């Protein structure tokens, strides 16, 4: 069986859209942003 | 301090290169690639 794998890379290939987290790690300024966010959310929970 | 962050910064920018996974999920054909390989990986340990 390969029906599997045709559903498969079409769920990765969907979720290298939409879901954020795979377009922020793929965009040039991933960097900066990861590091200022985690150091600002670092230090408090509640906003 | 804030001195830390200079630091983090930069060891995030610099493994935005030279350190492959970063650079595999931020070519377009990860999707692919990826599919590709876990689906052969995951019948055989042994080559």
């Amino acid at each position: 069986m390969e029906e599997n794998t045709r559903q498969r890379t079409e769920n990765y290939i969907s979720a290298k859209n939409q879901h954020p987290a795979w377009i922020l790690l793929a965009t040039r300024r991933a960097p900066l942003v990861l590091s200022c966010l985690k150091t600002l959310f670092e230090k408090s929970h509640d906003g």
